[PDB]
């Protein structure tokens, strides 16, 4: 459906718009200049290349244009490789606060530039490693289905099903990209969450009764509000699409319909627009310097056409 062909490009557009903005604003001011928001950035900076680059492709992988079996391939992959290190990157996020909430005392010492380049480094390797893995030879390519060949010689339908073998979507794919990522993601808010409950609790002792105390538990209520949304999504967005590759490989009996197939597919890209996009916003020093950014090029567009009282 073309229906399915505008909401795909939609969330593009958005996916492109709302994280160019995160990155502006990062370089704009000066206060979010931490090793916090260098995770903020390659996650968004990852997003960025799902809506320019993934996306379009992941359309192509559903028009069933004519190509070579592992010229298709190799836009499947590159899909995967690019939603992949899009979801490494946010979960780099989530391992950040973890410490952050977890050993604030150690934080800075223990979380410095150099190591924040480095777990973004392993980001994109895993993303590679994970995506590429179907182009070793772990692909559908040894039989291509000539009988859909109005394609010529040596050509196939490019589906990402045709090509993409389901054991390596379901034992690899699912487990290491979705499941393993949403599992830590999890934890990680499941124990920020306590680290709040705890400190509420002790301050209801009353021995000061706390005004140290008092912020440090505004910053873990904030840190778990946010990671319940970035979880939430991430489980909404991710799950569905995921649990009907499981549904087509582990119940060879019971397939999903294909209205349902690009509603998943849709949702799946819905996490690069979504996350960490909310999680900045939440952040006031984030949402401030969105509003002079919007504003500043608002009046500096609007300028030209604005005529003085004669
Ligand atoms: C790292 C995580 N990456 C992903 O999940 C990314 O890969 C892609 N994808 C992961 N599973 C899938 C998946 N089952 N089908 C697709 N499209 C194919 C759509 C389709 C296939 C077959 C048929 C029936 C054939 C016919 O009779 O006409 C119709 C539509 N893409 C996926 C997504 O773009 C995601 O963002």
């Amino acid at each position: 459906s073309s229906v399915y062909i505008t909401v795909e490009l939609a969330i593009a557009v958005l996916a492109i718009l709302g994280n160019v903005l995160v990155c502006w604003a990062v370089w704009l001011n000066s206060n979010l200049q931490n090793v916090t928001n260098y995770f903020v950035v390659s996650a968004a900076a990852a997003d960025i290349l799902v809506g320019v680059l993934a996306i379009p492709f992941a359309i192509a992988i559903s028009t069933g244009f004519c190509a070579a079996c592992h010229g298709c391939l190799f836009i499947a992959c590159f899909v995967l490789v690019l939603t992949a290190s899009s979801i490494f990157s946010l979960l780099a996020i989530a391992i950040d606060r973890y410490i952050a909430i977890r050993i604030p005392l150690r934080y800075n010492g223990l979380v410095t530039g150099t190591r924040a380049k480095g777990i973004i480094a392993i980001c994109w390797v895993l993303s590679f490693a994970i995506g590429l893995t179907p182009m070793l030879g772990w692909n559908n390519c040894g039989q291509p289905k000539e009988g859909k060949a109005g394609c010529g010689e040596g050509q196939v339908a490019c589906l990402f099903e045709d090509v993409v073998p389901m054991n390596y979507m379901v034992y690899f794919n699912f487990f290491a990209c979705v499941l393993v990522p949403l599992l830590l993601m999890l934890g990680v808010y499941l124990r920020i969450f306590l680290a709040a409950r705890r400190q509420l609790k002790q301050m209801e002792s009353q021995p000061l009764p706390g005004e140290r105390a008092r912020s440090t538990l505004q910053k873990e209520v904030h840190a778990a509000k946010s990671l319940a949304i970035i979880v939430g999504l991430f489980a909404l967005c991710w799950l569905p699409l995921h649990i009907i590759n499981c549904f087509t490989f582990f119940c060879p009996d019971c397939h999903a319909p294909l209205w349902l197939m690009y509603l998943a597919i849709v949702l799946s890209h819905t996490n690069s627009v979504v996350n960490p996009f909310i999680y900045a916003y939440r952040i006031r020093e984030f949402r401030q310097t969105f509003r002079k950014i919007i504003r500043s090029h608002v009046l500096r567009q609007q300028e030209p056409f604005k005529a003085a009282a004669a």
